């Protein structure tokens, strides 16, 4: 028929989801109990919706639970602690976010036979070894969503031929791309995309056939598990520490807010960790250089375009050019280059 | 299982319907006798139906009848010549539109234990004078409906205490606003609906009282019987022969194409007549607010929420909004204002 | 490597045919049987094989059977009649000519393991029709072709999923003009092809829509059965006899010599029928022009560009101008219109 | 009868103008808000309507504003500031200078059912760059002016294909002095025209060739935005906080007194700025002694007669002549330099 399509990925720094109508969001993964609002709307109204979601969700049971989640949830002190959040993949917390975005992305009043073909990410490790986990929860994923201070609501229920499981960055290059550098890409070339993610970052390959067609290596690719942007808010929360000289803490918002700047105004004044806000990216810097080699002998020379995507690719790419410089490049939208890939790769259905 | 719901018009200009679920459709009311059709199908695919209704229908002998309604009819040069098209609300060119809006409203695979509650409208000076002629003709609706290169089919029969008869603007301001206009309708107050239509435009106001409630008023509200856009066709038909000067008169699509425009592409080349065409809007214009002062004496000055309808009224909201400027405003769905307020109004039940 | 295209038409003056290197073979579709040629090799050198089609078919029994087809069999006593030619779309005179058609246009030595997309055509009122005839044909159609005095064979055998029908004029305007004309289109007007063939003509309409996309109609188009060139060849049959007043009537060669030009040398003498020429050309233009307005109402004036093909149409170009002039012009290619529109059109998958 | 010609300038700092009856307009482009001058009406006698526009223009959806505009905006405080206008060319501040330069070129007794042809300019170098906008805003332009006081009006409104677009000083030198100048182009001589405008400044160039025809040279040829006429307002606007050393600053009106005459008169005194005067009327002679020495090498040698055109140059006129003394020279209307250039190259049709 004329069913729907949701493009959204399950990133654990922040979710990114767009529809088939190119509408994108994004909010970071952080969830909190939900409390009334209503003093605070009438000093500060909600112009987006993103920056303020208070939600509501119901259950197949007819409860519900309230949620600050989002941007909203970052403000909160009470809020899920989002740095050691769990990598279970049928987490009520992932639960929540993955009714967020389709609560902010089905368009109003949708015919209910069309259904949405919705699209997901998986990492590339994880793919086979969590693939019907995620296809055990989103069969069972049957809710009703309620927006607190914009009162619409949406009823939520998926099905098999509406599912669809891809593996994280794979359309991001094969298509969207692809149609613009197969000019470029002549014969037994090799595209190298990295998503710099926040937790895992991800390194896929493809090989061009004869017919100029992309064929997929895994042997030449892999996830960097645990390595990528999480180290940087691991080590630079230490940093703070030590040059603090309190044992002074500084909270989920602030260590978020750090390493964009690297100067928190704390107690009155700039604490500066400029020095080693350079060190921890240049040490992120070598450790995705060296370990993409792991996988990359001489046919790193057989390279055309190494590209970089994710959000934490946009931060590194500068010193991230330094894997091969004038052949890598960015990836145009770079969190939203799963996403996008995942629309037009999620258009097979 | 509870019964379902649908809530149509047999409006003059085009056929507008939506069902319990919110779905709604819309197309000319210009019947034509179905053809063969397999050929144009080769052509062009056919993504929606409303564009080529190819149609069979059963009756009480059980003979079935090809049908082109809808737009596939206006493409024909042999179907309805829609200006001379009766009044008469059990006409068999009444029962394909409605056997046609009924078949699509319907989705597929429901329990055939279960009835519908159909909801139909009528002319407010004609409600009275044509109940029981609608009344005997949804008595004698038994037809089964086969949709040509679609493949669905319908029977759609009714008995007694399932049809519901209200007139034009009854629910579309009395409900469909009521829990939005209850904080304007403050104490003794006059909302009124005015629906610009093909035929006949139609005034319906309602009194609301000490304790919040509208009630109606019968000698401020009517039908302008006979003015409407059928006053605009007429005159822009004479406009073009007056602007041609061959005895060249337009035929049911040119005449029809002119007045949402104003250039109609004739001989390679487009026949200015934008001005006859707001001309024709400003006698229209004229004889709806001349005949509102006939109903209204300084009442007028007693609204607090004029609402403009109709298709004819999209064209015309900035034009008719000198009754009362910076208090009327347009209905949020300008075609299904009244197939909405049949719709809520409705389940009333 | 990717599957091959070649775009040819049975058509029924002469076999116009293009594959997907824009190579064009063109010959009049008359069989003859195949005589041994070595002598008349001598006296002249053959450096067209279109005049020359000596030819040697395989078949189910792998038994060759010798052709003279195109030139060289209008040069023949003993060939086709074409005027009591068969309609019926898997004979083997239909064979052979399909044979020829694609044994010209394959190159040499290409690779055996990739498939070619074979496009053929049909009657505009005959493609449903006549649809499965020719899938028959096309999946029966097994035979090896050897060119006598060229020597090179081919092996033409096609499976499922390979051929593709269109009808006449199909692709000619809704393709092969669409790059060119969609500046010409602008708001809901008729583009119209008039194929001028040998037995019949063919009338396909387009109206483009609001979305300036061409969309089709059947009840503005149709085949002109019978009325074509054929009225022509039967007509001047009687002009020589009425002529000569001997009983001399004449041959395959001389009739069709006559039409081209008027004046046929019979005994050392041109005959002069070049007003009866006229006059069967204007019975011609009297029968296209006169059932156009069956077609065509008021709708003949929402024309943006007619155009007109066929061979027949090249001499009645100016002729056949005065169903619109200055706007019907011609088409590119008078005789290749149908092939090439059906190749452009037969490359969109 | 023949379709009406019109051409005007868009010219930022006055708007120029001229009709088929070669009546020519010119005005200042600042706008304001139209206030009811009757006061003053019995005052003062209110005869120059180019000194005294109060205008009214109403809209498709018939909606007027009034009008201040050109002088009598200059004399007003609260009209458009005018040094930062918008350079859009689909402003409302230029419908409404084109609606004004509309109805004073149209005098009364014309046949308003031929159309009206109009020749306007644009910036050379977005003469391709902002076509279409200009080509949109025109075929959008529909209204009807209110002339105020005077109490005539227009139908104002345009077709596609009536509008004529050529760059700004084109027709002044290939029309206009084609026939004079012929005998002073001889062979292989650049003739060269400079536009010094208030925002902008263009330099365009023709080659001849042998047989004494003009052909366009676009690399020795563009515009000089940020250098013209805009530089004298900005250097001597600082030049009075310089000399008056108050904080004071002119308003638009006595800035533009200023630089048309070096001595304001100041608070009760004439304050003295005619030193910087010529300093800075030296320093734009300067930067188009650079500028065109940019575009032409010692193919500056090659040339015949450079004509300057512009208000602004007007004054330059010595020191603009250092550039080539003897060849260069002015042109003789340097405000209707361009818009009879449009007019004359405008009457081909
Ligand atoms: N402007 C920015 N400044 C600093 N860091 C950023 C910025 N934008 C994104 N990031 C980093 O990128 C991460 C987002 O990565 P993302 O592409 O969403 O990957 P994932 O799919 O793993 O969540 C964030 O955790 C954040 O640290
Ligand atoms: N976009 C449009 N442009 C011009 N006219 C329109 C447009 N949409 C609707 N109309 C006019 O409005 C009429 C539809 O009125 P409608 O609300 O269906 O009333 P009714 O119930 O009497 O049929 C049409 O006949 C048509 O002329
Ligand atoms: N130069 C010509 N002079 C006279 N007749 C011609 C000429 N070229 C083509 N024709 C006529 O046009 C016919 C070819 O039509 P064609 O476009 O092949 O249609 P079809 O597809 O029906 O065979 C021939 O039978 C012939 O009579
Ligand atoms: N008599 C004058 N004295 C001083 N400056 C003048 C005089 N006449 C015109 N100008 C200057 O010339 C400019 C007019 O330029 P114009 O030819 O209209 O170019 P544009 O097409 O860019 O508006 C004015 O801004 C003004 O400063
Ligand atoms: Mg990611
Ligand atoms: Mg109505
Ligand atoms: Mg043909
Ligand atoms: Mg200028």
């Amino acid at each position: 028929m004329n069913k729907y399509t949701i493009a959204i990925d399950l990133g654990y720094g922040q979710i990114k989801g767009i529809n088939q109508d190119n509408k994108r969001v994004i909010f970071p993964s952080i969830i909190s109990s939900g409390k009334d609002r209503s003093l605070d709307t009438f000093f500060n109204s909600i112009d987006n919706i993103v920056d303020n979601i208070h939600v509501k969700i119901l259950d197949e049971y007819f409860n519900e639970k309230e949620y600050f989640v989002g941007e909203l949830a970052k403000r909160q002190p009470s809020n899920s602690s989002f740095i050691n959040r769990d990598n279970k993949i049928n987490s009520e917390e992932n639960k929540v976010l993955l009714a967020t975005a389709l609560g902010l992305l089905i368009p109003n009043d949708l015919p209910n036979d069309t259904k949405i073909h919705i699209v997901t990410g998986l990492p590339l490790e994880h793919f086979i070894k969590q693939k019907q986990a995620l296809n055990d929860m989103l069969k069972d994923f049957e809710h009703t969503i309620k927006f607190v201070d914009h009162n619409f609501s949406r009823n939520i229920k998926f099905e098999e031929s509406n599912i669809t499981l891809f593996p994280q960055g794979a359309g991001a290059i094969f298509s969207k791309i692809n149609n613009d550098i197969s000019s470029l890409l002549i014969k037994e070339t090799f595209i190298g995309l990295i998503d710099v993610g926040f937790k895992t970052t991800d390194i896929v390959v493809f090989r061009i056939n004869k017919d100029k067609e992309p064929v997929f290596e895994q042997e030449m690719s892999a996830t960097l598990d645990g390595l990528g942007m999480i180290n940087i808010y691991n080590t630079m929360d230490k940093a703070f520490t030590d040059n603090s000289r309190d044992g002074s803490k500084l909270n989920t918002e602030q260590l978020m807010l750090l390493c964009e700047e690297g100067k928190i105004f704390f107690k009155g004044d700039y604490i500066d960790l400029k020095k080693d806000l350079i060190k921890a990216r240049k040490t992120l810097s070598t450790n995705i250089i060296n370990k993409a080699d792991g996988l990359w002998g001489s046919r790193k020379n057989s390279f055309n375009s190494i590209m970089i995507a994710g959000g934490g690719g946009k931060v590194l790419y500068n010193h991230l050019k330094l894997i091969e410089p004038n052949m890598c490049q960015l990836i145009d939208n770079p969190e939203f280059a799963n996403a996008i890939g995942y629309l037009e790769f999620g258009k097979q259905f």
